[PDB]
């Protein structure tokens, strides 16, 4: 409840920007002001208040008004090439999209600084690094080489790699920071950090800046646009105000400047690159779009790699799924019988210290068992479920009952055939006592209190226990393997086990045939 | 005589195209091992003279220590630009090892390759990077792909020419020139590309050849005086081309190419092509960045191909449950409950035929070929012991298939792992399609030493006896029928078999009272 609270908050609907930006939404067709952002009273020196029904031309100027008509008549907003102009002497690049049938413009303000930097010598190594993200054999390798590329055009002191795990929290991959400047690599971070509506949001934007911290938010006027009645919708405006809570939470931190890159494997949020800097300092979105292509990339690598090291562990087991299928084939006994008669083999197929096959009330245990009593409640509460094939690492964490024996076996991967008979195959991997580290106290994550963000950001040891080696990809892949050739041999032997009864009925026919005569 | 199109020693050709100068040498000293004849011209040094002598003697001392530092301890893979300015003339060198030596080529850069800049023609690279990842559909991708080449090299002709399995390609993106000739669609026969040529590109992924008209320049010392043998030039971008290819390149009409081999799964998918009206030459910084584009093309065709076939999957999975609801509440035989539906079985696969036998019974619903010809056809089938098999042309492998080829030229079989003759076939009736060949199919070559077609005229071929192909949705909804049917079939067979087996020792006990009496 109080906990949920921090996924309650609607981040979409601001209604303020922040402050190193203009925001104007404006009508389509003739481009008259709907709202504008209050930080026209200090930039280009205007009114927000009467820039209320008025076209581009009376702050804009009547060139850059005509120019942004032309762009964004009868087009999809997906391919604006650059737009760079001097607005009474301060320049911006503008970004355009559509929220609600209302065309939002962004102009991003650029520095001194940020007009020092320029997009050639930065990108100069573009080819060689996608070369060598290429020519990386290792996933370190390529995570090294990405975030020091993205390091390399940015400039900040820390960029991370932050897997998103499946309960929420995320694991920092990747670490690349500045000297004396302190380091989160490996560490965990709860799942509060980053909420539901956070990730929500992140999945459509892929890119994020927050330029400086200490920002006072810059409220739009009018609040509501004149349209609907409605807050505007900044959900793909690079120019939207943070929660105050976030920006508390990066100043415990020591950072001054976040940048975010959402890296999507098949429309989910898999991570973030995120960035850090000491001090305050602005991006530019160029820059900000190079990174984010890299990440793209990356996100494309990543997958290829995965696929590559699954396919890998399926050519390293396929001798010893095949000699396996061979030895099921071509023992005329039962299946799991035949399966168990080499164990050594079925160990080490699939790298576990316990097997224990059952087979119609009759269980044969191998290497480290646990009681058979145990075993045989856990599988007729395998069987409940209803999956072809289990894969767990913690077993105590999903069943409650198992925490007398997670000693021995704390990892269970169970296959079953799909036969009334009660029969199975599962395979056990003991406890391994692991630290895990995490950044802040794992059971306090939030202090309570509006929410405030932990002040404290030190590493914390979590001896996690019940929990077991991880199943491979390969270590699923070999499990389903062998459920198919036991399911193949299975149907085979009972074919022709009928046939031979049917063989041995039509000889017993010529056999009541010769008891006839 | 066709296969002596196979049997030239391209890796071997003994010299080097006059747009570049070709350096040899050992890697501890820098002493000179050979030097291409072409330094008669360029730097006027004698080549024969110019054998075990230091870089330094040619080169200078200054560009001969970096040469020695960046090739000392380096893999050679990570190695940055490397622009000279030799007597007046600017090369650009690249460094590799062919055989225990440093081979070192100086591509000649002339003004016009001067004056052309890397920043401008990669400004928009990240741009690209972009369109090709919210690019929705294949035709897009490819699409967008050729137009950023071609704005890069400038040519007017970019193709991207996929292969086939049996080795010849087809032309799947086209951006010509005005008044050029079109080759979208157009397939090409396998001898245009031989094996060797095959073999050579799946290693080096990028090849440029300037002009048609050169005179191959020769490497003196032929023999290398280490081994006594011909230095190979795989990985050399300037080699020299075989004679024919360039003959070849004239009847097109184009007198410049530069292809960058797509590699997906480490073999060669297709190639994207390029030709030009007139010679002219492409620095190797915008063929390296055009190398990554196809590298990045290739991820993401390999991406969307996933993408489409999880679509299928998606699409098929309601005809699928649908279909394992209806048979495993049937209580007959698997494929018996299977045809109690005929339509929906037609409309899985989307075939006009549907065939199942059970044993010996065969059903035929639809457009069904003769019923001895299925059988006979099915008997074949089990003979590759394939699990599933989809074919598209039957007379291709089939011969006795000519005689029904009108009514099923397309074959989608799939079988039980029993020895019980049982199966499921969909036939697809033959297509009248008018494949568009460049040139003669049946003459690749004027047979006169092996001559290039002179016509390069689009011919209609009306290939008889193939069916539409079968799409990657239609053999995973095979895999997944015949998975029901197996869990299905084992339930069944294991029921039986438990009130099987009972039977037969009634029967003996049967026996044994017929003989005690
Ligand atoms: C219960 C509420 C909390 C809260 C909310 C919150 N946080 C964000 C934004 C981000 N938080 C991030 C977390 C990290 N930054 C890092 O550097 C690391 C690790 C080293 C982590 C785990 C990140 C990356 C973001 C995105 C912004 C960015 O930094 O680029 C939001 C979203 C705000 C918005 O988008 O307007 C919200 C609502 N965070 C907490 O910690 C608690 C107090
Ligand atoms: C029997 C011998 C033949 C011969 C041999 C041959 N051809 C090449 C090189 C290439 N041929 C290519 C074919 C095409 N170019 C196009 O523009 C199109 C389609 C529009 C096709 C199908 C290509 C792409 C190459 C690679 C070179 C390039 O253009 O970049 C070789 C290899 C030579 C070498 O690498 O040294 C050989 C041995 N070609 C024939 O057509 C017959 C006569």
């Amino acid at each position: 409840v109080l906990l949920a609270n921090c996924a309650d908050e609607p981040i979409q609907f601001p209604g303020a920007i922040q402050p190193h930006g203009l925001l104007f939404t404006l009508k389509e067709p003739e481009l008259t002001i709907l709202q504008v952002s209050a930080n026209v009273q200090s930039v280009l020196g205007k009114v927000p208040d009467q820039l209320a029904g008025q076209t581009l031309d009376c702050v804009l100027g009547a060139g850059w008004a005509e120019v942004i008509r032309s762009t964004s008549a009868n087009d999809s907003l997906v391919d604006v090439p650059r737009l760079l102009m001097s607005v009474e002497g301060v320049e911006f690049e503008a970004l355009l999209h559509r929220s609600q049938e209302a065309l939002v413009l962004e102009l991003e303000i650029q520095d001194k600084a940020a007009q020092a930097i320029s997009y050639s010598e930065r990108t100069g190594n573009m080819g060689r690094m996608l070369r060598q993200l290429h020519a990386a054999a290792d996933l370190q390798t390529l995570y090294e080489v990405s975030v020091r590329e993205i390091q390399r055009m940015t400039g900040y002191d820390r960029v991370l790699i932050y897997r998103f795990e499946e309960e929420g929290h995320g694991q920092v991959i990747a670490e690349a920071s500045a000297p004396a400047m302190e380091l989160f690599n490996g560490l965990f971070f709860p799942a509060s950090d980053i909420p539901e509506q956070a990730r929500e949001l992140y999945r459509r934007n892929w890119l994020r800046i927050i330029p400086d911290a200490n920002y006072t938010p810059v409220p739009l006027v009018p609040q509501l646009r004149p349209d609907t009645q409605q807050q505007l919708d900044l959900s793909f405006s690079t120019l939207r105000s943070v929660s105050p809570i976030h920006c508390q939470y990066m100043k415990n931190m020591g950072v001054l400047s976040s940048m975010s890159v959402s890296l999507i494997q098949g429309g989910k949020l898999w991570g973030l690159i995120s960035c850090g800097h000491r001090t305050p300092l602005y991006v530019s979105h160029e820059l900000r779009s190079a990174c984010q292509a890299i990440g793209q990339v990356l996100s494309l690598q990543i997958s290829a790699m995965e696929a590559l090291e699954v396919s890998r562990q399926r050519e390293t087991k396929i001798q010893t799924l095949q000699q396996l299928h061979q030895m099921m084939a071509t023992s005329d006994t039962d299946v799991f019988d035949g399966l168990a008669q080499q164990p050594q083999l079925l160990m080490d197929l699939v790298g576990a210290t316990g097997v224990a096959i059952i087979e119609d009330r009759q269980t044969h245990c191998y290497g480290n068992c646990p009681e058979p009593s145990d075993i045989r409640a856990l599988h007729t509460w395998m069987m409940a479920g209803g999956e072809p094939v289990y894969a767990s690492h913690h077993l105590s964490s999903v069943y409650p009952p198992g925490e007398a024996y997670q000693t021995l076996a704390s990892g269970v991967l169970a296959m079953s055939l799909p036969k009334p008979v009660d029969n199975g195959v599962i395979w056990f991997r003991p406890e391994v006592k692991q630290s895990v580290q995490w950044s802040g106290d794992p059971n306090k994550p939030l202090n309570l209190d509006r929410l405030q963000p932990r002040t404290s950001f030190e590493i914390w040891k979590v001896e996690m226990t019940g929990i077991a080696t991880k199943w491979s990809h390969g270590d699923v892949f070999a499990a389903n393997d062998l459920r198919r050739s036991a399911l193949e041999n299975d149907l085979a032997r009972q074919v022709s086990k009928e046939q031979q009864a049917v063989r041995a009925r039509d000889e017993l026919v010529a056999v009541v045939s010769h008891d006839l005569r």
